[PDB]
């Protein structure tokens, strides 16, 4: 399948070169997979989600996304126009308040929630969790991410936006999950992207168009935007049967575009997520 005039990041993940604008992908499109977006919520009524999104958990007075961040991330995972995996099922877990903030205890509870809640959902092709959040190093936060991954969920986490080594941030620094840095449309490391040996992969993160609250759209930047590209890619590849939740991060690294990004610090992987789809 081909989506013309796609957001640059979608085009990038199906291309061996920057500078194109059509997204190519197998029509299975992540059908039968599920992606949890652990964030500020999801505006499930957005036409872009087509009834495939729902809120399943909140720790606050509402499950609605009063911020936009979670809706944007969910859109990059799975919206019809802005999403990688256009037929996946999206589940929102609101661990962040409408200012985008959340306590680590709530975030940990949300991860353990997903590890159990997937047993209440129909995801025959597999389960992914996208965590566009983080703060300073916490062994308890890392352990929660490791449990979620161990339970059979492909965990993708943002590297962080500090232009610093991600070893000092959580859950970015957890070795067993997939830690995602950000790149721009010219294959440069995004100016704010964290780096370091803990990174597993880069995805598009600068000037990413996606869904927003109020039934709208906007372009924003962050490792928060790169992470759902990888989460959606994992769901898509799991639906194709090419990999599993336990092996998808390694598979994405195996099949990535290699050595094509600029300003990658010595010791950080030079790997850009790629769907290897041959039309």
């Amino acid at each position: 399948a081909a989506q013309t005039n796609a957001p640059w990041g979608l085009a990038r993940i199906s291309s061996t070169s920057p500078g194109t604008s059509t997204y190519y992908y197998d029509e299975s499109a992540g059908q039968g997979s599920c992606v949890y977006v652990i964030d500020t919520g999801i505006e499930a009524s957005h036409p872009e989600f087509e009834g495939r999104a729902q809120m399943v958990k909140t720790y606050y007075y509402s499950s609605r996304d009063g911020n936009g961040h979670g809706t944007h991330c969910a859109g990059t995972v799975g919206s019809r126009t802005y999403g990688v995996a256009k037929k996946t099922q999206l589940f929102g877990v609101k661990v962040l308040d409408d200012n985008g903030s959340g306590q680590y205890s709530t975030i940990i509870a949300g991860m353990d929630f997903v590890a159990s809640d997937k047993n209440n959902r129909n995801c025959p092709k597999g389960v992914v969790a996208s965590l566009s959040l983080g703060g300073g190093y916490s062994s308890s936060v890392n352990s929660a991410a490791a449990r979620l991954q161990s339970s059979g969920v492909m965990v993708a986490v943002a590297a962080g936006n500090n232009n610093a080594d991600a070893r000092n941030y959580s859950p970015a620094s957890e070795p067993s999950v997939c830690t995602v840095g950000a790149s721009d449309r010219y294959d440069r490391r995004s100016s704010f992207s964290n780096y370091g040996s803990v990174l597993d992969i880069f995805g598009p993160g600068t000037d990413i168009l996606s869904t927003w609250i109020g039934g709208s759209t906007r372009s924003i930047s962050g490792t928060s935007m790169a992470t759902p590209h990888v989460a959606g890619l994992a769901a898509y590849l799991m639906t194709l049967g090419k990999t599993t939740a336990a092996s998808a991060c390694r598979y994405i690294a195996d099949t990535a575009n290699k050595g094509d990004l600029s300003n990658i610090p010595f010791g950080t992987v030079n790997l850009l997520a790629y769907n290897n789809y041959q039309a």
